[PDB]
């Protein structure tokens, strides 16, 4: 809630991508719903919250993922928890989805007419999102990477390890989770995944480009 | 480094988007560098780190932004620090950019060949990123939203308020920054921005969809 600079830097050095989990250690129900709160509470362009979290604990569905999920093939066998983050498809400014967003903010017919104009200008001319489905979807998916990041960091502050995952066939992952009836494929699609658990190896050392290469100061 | 579930929950609850900053209060050099380290230390797909952070402290450059940055037009004057995050354009697997990525990990001719095969599978087959230029830029831009999230969370842990920013004309933010020589527009493009400072009003109440509609457990 309040940390020193030393405690902050150590929080982000200690967070590593964990490829090897101890299958004997499970995350408690309490710890993991806290990790999920970190995602839920995440900021979100125009409060859109365009995410759904699938917690994949069924072991046979994990096995069914392995043939197309080379980026996590062994982690699927040993991680405590697997989260697949979906992102909202077709989140147009004039959609029922954004009517839900305005309703959660209590906007009158006037404030709605102002908000929709702002949504429209953000989507249509600021960010050029309405070119095709993929560009609008990728806008929501970006918001979900905020939720992903916060879940990795909250987990690590709880002493729980994690690993973000893009290494899988996205079309096959979308099909397989839709055929289990886990989400409506016209409404949502897979954005990114993450495993969680307790590492079985030492933390690898951070390798990054230096601060002088990634930062540019304009005084 | 290690918090409790209540500590973690308030760390993410206490962060909110600040639209009103105290022009009298400035972030320390040491406090901000630690914020920037939270970004630098963020995870990224295949270690790509496809970001650059422009810290816009120049006051008259901030003024040029106001005509096309309605999302932050009040914050521009009073915020302590403004960061504009760029994402790499054309980060193709076979590009010089990924030679740097492989170099930073010290990969032999055989290890580079395996890594190149994995990057190609990821980009062409799994995520279908080579459809056009926007799909590939939007992938790198997603990674930058991880960096963005961690900087907001690091700020909040240091007592520093923040607001993430998409409310500007991207076309005109790009050209304004590129014509002033701050990045190469064929190599990078604006992804998202964020202000940092100390709030001048009260923290508004968190409003989020309930955990029971954003989470679906699969047993
Ligand atoms: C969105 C995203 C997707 C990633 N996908 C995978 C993956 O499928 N499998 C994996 O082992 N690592 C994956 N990584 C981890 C990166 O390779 C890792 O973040 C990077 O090499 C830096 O290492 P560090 O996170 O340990 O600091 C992914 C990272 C991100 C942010
Ligand atoms: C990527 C991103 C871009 C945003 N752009 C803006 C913006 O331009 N101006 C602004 O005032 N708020 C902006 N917001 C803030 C959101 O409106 C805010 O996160 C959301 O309404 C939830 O409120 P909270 O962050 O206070 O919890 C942005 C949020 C995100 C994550
Ligand atoms: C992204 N990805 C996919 N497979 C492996 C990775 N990695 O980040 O090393």
């Amino acid at each position: 809630t309040q940390l020193t600079r030393e405690q902050v830097l150590e929080l982000f050095h200690q967070r590593s991508s964990t490829r090897y989990y101890d299958p004997t250690k499970k995350i408690s129900d309490e710890d993991f719903e806290c990790i999920l709160e970190c995602g839920r509470l995440s900021p979100s362009s125009v409060g859109s919250e365009p995410w759904k979290f699938l917690v994949i604990q069924n072991k046979t569905l994990r096995e069914k993922m392995k043939p197309f999920s080379w980026g996590m093939i062994n982690q699927l066998d040993n991680c405590s928890h697997l989260v697949v983050i979906l992102a909202k498809k077709n989140a147009r400014y004039d959609s029922p989805f954004f009517v839900d967003v305005m309703a959660r903010k209590g906007l009158n017919a006037e404030q709605q007419q102002a908000a929709l104009t702002k949504y429209k200008a953000l989507q249509e001319e600021d960010m050029k999102l309405l070119e095709n489905d993929r560009t609008l979807f990728d806008w929501c998916s970006k918001q979900t990477y905020i939720a992903l990041a916060n879940m990795l960091t909250g987990a690590s502050a709880l002493g729980i390890d994690s690993c973000p995952i893009e290494g899988f066939h996205y079309d096959k992952m979308n099909e397989c989770l839709a055929e289990e009836g886990l989400f409506d494929p016209q409404e949502y699609a897979v954005s990114v995944a993450a495993t969680f658990g307790y590492r079985s190896r030492d933390i690898a050392k951070k390798s990054r480009k230096g601060l002088d290469e990634v930062v540019k100061w304009v005084g």
